[PDB]
């Protein structure tokens, strides 16, 4: 009926927690529409992201604020996440661990069968 | 117990529906903390805003989207409001009516007694236009 914070949190965990670029596709696939999945994969294929495959690794969701608009199933999320930046692929020598990062997004959910799925995602800015 | 959309809406009406600058102070004062009230009045006294006193009038809240973080008592609001824009001050002759405007805010509420009060307010940007290109560094 109503979109709950539990559903949003499950998506944030899958979307922000990954060993490497693309390693979480199988875990966010059941939580998003087919259109959204294709869009997320195409974002991963952009040069700015492909460039760091194997170099930015072991990323985990750290903190989150979830702001739900229950009348249109839109959500604002304000997240921090931590990762390791390696200097050499597959090698932890020289790596910077536990590097903090911040991002805010607007998510649109749709009901598809029994489940709420992410159908749209856009960046927003919550700072000043 | 939990911050509700009814509480947020009551503040939005008090903050956005006014006949002129400062005219709504008595309606939003009980809905905000003492510190917030003083900040709001000082923002109103800035020459940026005082310049439109007597020109921008008959303002009404129109559409609103209310995003509530019930764990942190924080709210994002995305609002449209309509007003009349006068060409000559204190005179409706030649004014533009039903002019649309948009604003998005982050509101921080505190529970003071049994009531939720606005304690902080900050602008945010939620729109497509201002954001990044996808193949860009954050």
């Amino acid at each position: 009926e109503e979109l709950t914070t539990s559903t949003v949190k499950k998506f944030l965990i899958a979307y922000y927690t990954k060993k490497d670029l693309g390693e979480n596709r199988n875990r966010y696939e059941p939580l998003v529409t087919s259109a959204m999945y294709n869009e997320l994969v195409n974002v991963e294929k952009q040069p700015v992201n492909q460039a760091y495959k194997g170099y930015v690794v072991n990323q985990v969701l750290d903190t989150y604020k979830i702001y739900i608009d229950t009348e249109n199933n839109e959500v604002i999320v304000d997240v921090t996440y931590k990762n390791t930046q390696r200097t050499k692929r597959n090698n932890d020598e020289g790596a910077l661990k536990n590097q903090s990062n911040q991002e805010a997004l607007k998510l649109t959910f749709v009901k598809q069968g029994a489940n709420f799925l992410v159908d749209k995602m856009a960046p927003v800015t919550l700072t000043n």
